[PDB]
């Protein structure tokens, strides 16, 4: 009798579900394609075994869809058993927070590396959430849009007797936002963090004053370029956390020694105790002067390139190495301390865009629902006007099949992710099973 519903939304869902069908199916054997591209080797098998499971999984419910897309075509009667009732609405809810958690562990993971570079598993939860679906008995039989013929409905009624709606949804719904506030802050701190000046420290070691002119070009090409340079002599230096709080380390230093490669002797008591600043974790560059006339041309550059790789430091480009006197090439000079910029300026700009695309994913497609959630569900127990109850409907199958739009966005999250977070993912992944 109370005919509460919105025509458009019988039009709305079948067009909408068959493009997220086909997108999402598009999207997701798109990820498969360059995953398994990017690590063609057997060595990955169990990394490849992974992001078939993720697809996998993600395919379980796309394949939900066209159950949905028949649902809405045949003007919401659900003609199929009850119990696929359960199944299909149980996985969208499923699907929809374990879309919501993904996106929330992107986030605090680039928060733990762009920020602070320095019970767990919910499995338990979803057990008792879909076995309460199990038991739900989602159908409801009303009358068709003219009368007397009963047309069924999937998860549309709240029988207001026996299960308890009201604390259910609210639960949920601030459980959304405790999470989403989560998120906002992180990427918020992490777009912060990233547009900090970047305050950089570089540290020569010359006798002749060759790699001293080198160190000064290098400086004012950054400074030119908007950094906090800190330009220091390796003789007016300390070991003593002379790294800490600088984002680039820039060393330079000239190769001596009649018999072998030796460093600069302002140089050497640095290099001695060069885990001592804070080398690890730390995204450093490394200059040098030299000559070819001698058999290990730049020796000093390749002796604190492999001393800071087995210290674990980021060395973001490859050493510059000067052929003699370094005013016959200032422009190749100019051109590695700009290509150091570059350099680090792409690694901003990687994580500047992910925390920009899961702000933009969650304001879109989870946020809206989550907001028209508690008004919608007090409205259908009826608790609102009439004039409302219309309003909050309609906003209701909007934010419902933009919340379905995470088919087809996680998956291209996914690939943006593989494609640019490769190395530190690859590294996270082998670490934890490693032990278990
Ligand atoms: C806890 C709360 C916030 C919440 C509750 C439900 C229930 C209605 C089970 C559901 C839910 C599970 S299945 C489903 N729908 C929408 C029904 N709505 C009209 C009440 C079934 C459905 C799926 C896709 C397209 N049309 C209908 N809704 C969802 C999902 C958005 C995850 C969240
Ligand atoms: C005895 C001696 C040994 C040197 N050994 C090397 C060497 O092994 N490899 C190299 O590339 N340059 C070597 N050099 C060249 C210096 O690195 C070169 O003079 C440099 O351009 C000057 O840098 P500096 O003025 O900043 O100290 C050596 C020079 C001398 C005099």
């Amino acid at each position: 009798s109370s005919h509460m519903d919105s025509e458009f939304r019988y039009t709305l869902f079948p067009i909408v579900y068959s493009i997220i069908f086909v997108l999402g199916v598009i999207a997701n054997g798109y990820v498969l394609w360059v995953f398994a591209r990017l690590y063609p080797c057997k060595k990955f098998n169990e990394i490849k075994i992974f992001m078939v499971n993720l697809t996998m999984a993600d395919m379980l419910f796309l394949i939900t869809l066209p159950l949905w897309i028949v649902y809405y075509q045949n003007q919401g009667n659900w003609i199929l058993p009850k119990f696929l009732c359960n199944v299909a609405g149980c996985l969208f809810f499923i699907n929809t927070y374990c879309s919501v958690a993904f996106l929330g562990v992107i986030t605090y993971n680039r928060y733990q590396a762009v920020t602070r570079p320095i019970s767990l598993v919910i499995w338990v939860a979803i057990v008792g959430a879909a076995s309460y679906f199990l038991i739900l008995d989602s159908t409801n039989t009303v009358p068709d849009s003219a009368g007397s013929g009963d047309v069924t409905r999937c998860f549309e009624h709240y029988e207001k007797g026996s299960v308890p709606v009201l604390i259910i949804h609210i639960f949920i719904v601030f459980s959304f936002f405790l999470v989403f506030l989560i998120i906002l802050f992180c990427n918020l701190v992490i777009i912060r963090t990233l547009l900090m000046q970047a305050k950089a420290l570089i540290v020569y070691g010359s006798t002749t004053g060759n790699t001293e002119y080198t160190a000064e070009t290098i400086a004012r090409e950054l400074a030119d370029a908007g950094y906090e340079v800190d330009s220091r002599d390796a003789a007016s230096v300390e070991a003593g956390g002379l790294f800490e709080g600088f984002d680039l380390v820039l060393l330079g230093c000239s190769t001596w020694g009649d018999d072998s490669i030796e460093l600069q002797d302002d140089f050497i008591p640095l290099f001695d105790s060069l885990e001592e600043t804070g080398a690890q974790g730390r995204k450093v560059a490394c200059f040098g002067c030299g000559d070819s006339s001698w058999e290990y041309f730049c020796g000093a550059v390749d002796a604190i390139e492999e001393k800071l790789k087995n210290l674990g430091a980021e060395i973001v480009q490859d050493g510059l190495r000067i052929d003699g006197d370094p005013r016959a090439a200032r422009d190749d000079i100019v051109g590695w301390a700009h290509d150091v910029r570059g350099a680090i300026a792409e690694v901003k700009r990687r994580d500047l865009w992910m925390a920009c695309t899961v702000l933009a994913v969650f304001i879109i497609c989870f946020v809206p629902h989550h907001v028209v959630q508690l008004p919608w569900t007090l409205a259908e127990l009826g608790f609102q006007d009439s004039k409302f109850h219309q309003a909050i409907n309609d906003a209701h199958q909007v934010t419902l099949c933009l919340l379905s739009t995470n088919c087809v966005l996680n998956p291209v999250i996914y690939c943006f992710l593989t494609k640019k977070f490769r190395k530190h993912l690859t590294e996270k992944f082998y670490s934890m099973r490693s032990s278990r």
